[PDB]
């Protein structure tokens, strides 16, 4: 029927999954499946240099076995996972990311704070009402994203080490009285040194309305609710678009802070949370005291509900640009059971470094970018290892399964050798097309061409949005490409 996708974040005190179908109407809408959480604290297995502990590992391919399953178990099929600051920031991030996918075949690629506030931005659109000039801070166990927007995504995003872990673990809490007090305060001063000097960015002006994200803010907005007299947040469904007030989060904040750790536990709402809970609120008041915040409203919404927008606007965005022939590609991959945004995006990049060889001066026949784009559709469709005339479907057919040594060997029968002009084109579009399925070999649909150059006898590729697996998947699929176009040298 219409498209099913899943999405996956890790983040530093757990792991959230999303799966959803899209929306007849190629409007970009989705509908809700299921979703998961998993508690997988990687924050917590951290050591004294960052890196990643044998058990965040483990942790880690953990929760993505049970969303692997999960998105099986909804024909969802391949999982798009980002991975925010205890990967980002752990000196073998890359190693454990490369470790998690040989054991699972998801691969958590990192994206940087910048994006993640701008896709947790979209999120909360899917989630609360936005107004003209909307505030959002998300705390995470790792870091504090700031990001101001209008009514449709973010202008401006700011991204903070102030996340409830790393403050637990920055300032540890003393056994005296004023103990959790002594905590908060010397929390509250982190805030405001680091926020300082970028505050104006998101300081209120007259009608700025703030909205909070993430499981400090959702149980918050529980605790403050269940004080006013109320019933646990899933009475009422959860706590979306739940508003409380500075003041509100200060008293409650006074309470936690005059609370052993234990004893923050059996306060209801943060139930699952007295452990960090103490500098997680703190740096919550402080931020929105430094913003002059006086009100705020939660948000269900987040990181993987803007992973799931983006992903299908790339997707409906590619259809649509896309000549009726090539669209029956896409359908026909579709029935093949393709990932349809995996395939976009290599037909994408083939077709950007295809142009910029042009402009260097590389000659190619007239229907060779229409080839490249359908062997670029088609290239993961088993069953094959409308609009377009035999010869061209076989030209398709030899890009898209491409090898050195070809299976049918040249005298075995039904053999296919196509004329010496015809077989040299397959392997210069093969060699495209392998480059650009390096560059997404990770289902980020993030990877950009920045430059095509001539280098000597060779070429320079210029290269953003690209985890450290996409770049070693050119390295090791390029071959090609410098057999037939010159050494191939990747950068940034
Ligand atoms: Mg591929």
């Amino acid at each position: 029927s219409h498209m099913r996708v899943a999405v996956a974040d890790v983040g530093t005190n757990s792991s959230h999954l999303l799966i959803a179908e899209a929306l007849p109407g190629d409007a970009g809408g989705f509908r809700v499946i299921d979703t998961l959480k998993d508690r997988t604290r990687l924050g917590e297995c951290l050591d004294t240099r960052g890196e990643l502990t044998p058990e965040g590992e483990e942790r880690l391919a953990s929760a993505l076995t049970r969303f692997r399953e999960l998105a099986a178990s909804a024909g969802a099929g391949d999982v798009r996972v980002y991975a925010t600051s205890a990967l980002r920031e752990a000196p073998n991030g890359a190693e454990v990311a490369e470790r998690v996918r040989q054991r699972t075949g998801l691969y958590p690629a990192v994206i940087s704070g910048v994006r993640e506030g701008e896709l947790t931005y979209l999120g909360v659109r899917e989630a609360v009402e936005l107004g003209p000039d909307n505030v959002l801070l998300d705390l995470g166990g790792g870091s504090l994203e700031f990001v101001r927007g209008a009514e449709e995504r973010a202008a401006d995003v700011l991204s903070l080490p102030l996340g409830a872990i790393r403050m637990t673990r920055a300032f540890p809490e003393g056994d005296g009285k004023n103990a959790g007090r002594d905590v908060a305060d010397a929390v509250a001063r982190q805030v405001r040194e680091l926020l300082r000097p970028h505050a104006g960015r998101f300081a209120a002006r007259p009608g700025t309305q703030f909205f909070l994200s993430s499981g400090t803010a959702e149980a918050a907005a529980d605790a403050i609710a269940q004080r006013r007299g109320g019933r646990p947040a899933e009475a009422a469904g959860g706590v979306n678009g739940e508003r409380f007030t500075l003041t509100e989060l200060a008293d409650l904040l006074a309470h936690v802070a005059r609370l052993r750790p234990a004893q923050r536990a059996r306060v209801p709402g943060l139930e699952r949370r007295g452990d960090t809970i103490l500098a997680a609120l703190s740096v919550l008041h402080a931020a929105l005291d430094a913003l002059g915040a006086r009100e705020v409203t939660v948000s269900e919404g987040a990181l993987r509900e803007g992973m799931l927008i983006e992903e299908l606007a790339q997707v409906q965005t590619f259809s649509l640009a896309l000549s009726t022939r090539q669209r029956s590609v896409l359908a026909t991959a579709g029935r093949f059971g393709v990932n349809l945004s995996h395939a976009g995006q290599v037909a994408e990049l083939s077709r950007e470094l295809f142009d910029r060889l042009l402009a260097a001066g590389e000659t190619f026949p007239p229907p060779a970018r229409s080839l490249l784009t359908a062997a670029a559709v088609l290239h993961e469709a088993g069953q094959i290892v409308r609009g377009f005339g035999p010869q061209d479907i076989e030209l398709i057919a030899q890009i898209a399964r491409y090898h050195r040594k070809s299976l049918p060997k040249p005298s075995h029968p039904d053999y296919v050798a196509l004329a010496p002009a015809d077989r040299a084109l397959v392997a210069r579009l093969a060699g495209i097309l392998r480059v650009a399925d390096g560059l997404d070999r990770a289902h980020t649909g993030l990877a950009r061409v920045d430059d095509l150059r001539r280098q000597g006898q060779g070429w320079q590729l210029r290269v953003s949005g690209v985890t450290p697996l996409d770049l070693a998947g050119v390295g090791e699929k390029g071959d090609l490409w410098a057999r037939e176009f010159g050494p191939l040298s990747v950068q940034n």
